[PDB]
């Protein structure tokens, strides 16, 4: 499997890193696993799931209503746009942040939990010291070779989805709502998801940004085995290279 990723990554121009986890033994397969990385919208999960964990201490707060103005629209806002003037719960904001990437979604949860760097002080109260939240949308999606801003590696976004989803993080309800948004995912058909059988259940969060940076992190259930939990990060050496999605699929099935 190494020789194939490594053939792989040097055939797609560009640097890629890979986290499996296997939970049927906790063995892994990685592949620049301690390297940094931008996590474009990849980083949505944490925001979200930060949320979460505060509605485990505040039975009302994922109803909580939040306006939705003209001026808080960005780049790419598929859900937001459709309630200016309205209101959004915190619940349809996480879920619109990762099921569609809804850019001001994500800076409603962001603004929500008091900016950036409440992000990741959530990140390293579960355990992760690689995180880094530094920006809102979409300036998080610049993906800069080599700039520290809004990066984890691999294997620290391995350990932590897989905490999220399946282990330890978040109380349960709160856990098997964030499993409910990931499976629901629109944005993953291409990446992770195509280079997997039709039948196995997954749930992901995908990214894109500058340097043709294109990201996916998932949760896998195969129909027979334990679950398997995969980070696939590309970036490039060219600020206007295009993504690559099918890069993500490559390496998932190479892996799995
Ligand atoms: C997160 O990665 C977001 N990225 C951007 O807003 C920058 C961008 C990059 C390329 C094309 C358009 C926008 C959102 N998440 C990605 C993703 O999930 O792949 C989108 C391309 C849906 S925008
Ligand atoms: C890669 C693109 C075709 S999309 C990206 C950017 N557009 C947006 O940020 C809005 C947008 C985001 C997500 C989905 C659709 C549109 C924009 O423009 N971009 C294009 C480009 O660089 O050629
Ligand atoms: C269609 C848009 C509203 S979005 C596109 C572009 N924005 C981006 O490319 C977002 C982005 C920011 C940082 C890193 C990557 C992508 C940008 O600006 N764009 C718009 C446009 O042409 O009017």
């Amino acid at each position: 499997v190494q020789q194939q990723l490594e053939a792989l990554e040097k055939s797609s121009g560009g640097r890629l890193g890979v986290a499996l986890i296997n939970t049927a033994d906790n063995s892994q397969i990685l592949y620049r696993a301690d390297e940094r990385f931008a996590m474009c919208s990849t980083s949505k999960v944490m925001a979200a799931a930060a949320v979460l964990k505060q509605s485990e201490s505040d039975k009302h707060l994922l109803n909580q209503r939040v306006e939705i103005k003209k001026s808080d629209l960005v780049n790419y806002n598929p859900i937001a746009e459709k309630h200016v003037n309205g209101t959004m719960t915190l619940a349809e904001l996480g879920a619109a942040a990762l099921q569609y990437s809804d850019n001001t979604a994500m800076n409603k949860l962001i603004a929500h939990l008091g900016g950036p760097d409440k992000v990741t002080a959530f990140a390293r109260s579960l355990g992760d010291e690689t995180f880094r939240l530094d920006r809102t949308a979409p300036t998080l999606n610049t993906a800069i070779p080599g700039d520290p801003r809004d990066t984890t590696t691999p294997l620290a976004m391995a350990q932590t989805l897989k905490n999220l989803t399946l282990g330890k993080a978040l109380a349960e309800t709160q856990r098997a709502q964030l499993v409910t948004w990931l499976k629901g995912n629109t944005t993953g058909s291409a990446s992770i998801r195509a280079g997997l059988p039709k039948s196995w259940v997954v749930g992901d969060k995908t990214g894109s940004g500058d340097y043709g940076t294109t990201n996916d992190i998932a949760v896998i259930w195969p129909e027979n085995h334990a679950p398997l939990v995969l980070v696939t990060y590309f970036t490039q050496p060219e600020q206007k290279a295009e993504n690559r999605n099918d890069i993500l699929a490559a390496a998932a099935k190479i892996v799995t």
